[PDB]
C-alpha cells in the first residue's frame, strides 16, 4: 500500500533533514546549532511513515479510509465524489497543521537550518498528508 506518491513525501522530509545540517554537525557547530538539527529531526520524525503506520493503528477518524482496517496509505487525493481521501476533514484546519510543523521548531537555535527545514516542510505538506 505504498504508491509512488511515497516519493513526494520522502523527498519533502529528506530535504528538511538536509537543511537541518546547515551549519550543524560540521565539527565547528555550536551547541545551539546541534539543537537546531535535533529539532528538525524531531519534527521530521513525527511525519515519518513509521509514525503514520502507528497513527493508522490508532485511527479513529471516520472519514479516513484506514479506519476500515485498510493498510496505511500515503496517497492523499481528492475523489470525483468531492471526498478528500485520507484527509482528516473533521480534524484541525490544514493551515494550523502546516503552521504547527514549522512552529514546533525554534529558529533561535539555528537561524539557518530551521527556516531551511521550514521551507522543505512547506513543500512536504503540499502532498495533503497530515
Amino acid at each position: 500500500s505504498w504508491p509512488p506518491s511515497e516519493v513526494l513525501t520522502a523527498v519533502g522530509l529528506i530535504c528538511a533533514l538536509a537543511g537541518g545540517f546547515a551549519k550543524a554537525d560540521i565539527e565547528m557547530a555550536g551547541p545551539m546549532a546541534a539543537v537546531g538539527l535535533l529539532i528538525v529531526s524531531y519534527v521530521v520524525s513525527g511525519k515519518s511513515v513509521d509514525m503514520y503506520i502507528e497513527r493508522a493503528g490508532d485511527i479513529t477518524w471516520e472519514k479516513d479510509a484506514e479506519v476500515t482496517g485498510n493498510s496505511p496509505r500515503l496517497d492523499v487525493a481528492l475523489d470525483e465524489s468531492g471526498d478528500f481521501s485520507l484527509v482528516e476533514e473533521d480534524g484541525p484546519p490544514m493551515r494550523e497543521i502546516i503552521l504547527k510543523v514549522v512552529l514546533m521548531a525554534i529558529c533561535g537555535m539555528n537561524p539557518i537550518a530551521i527556516p531551511f527545514a521550514a521551507g522543505a516542510w512547506y513543500v512536504y505538506v503540499k502532498t495533503g498528508k497530515r
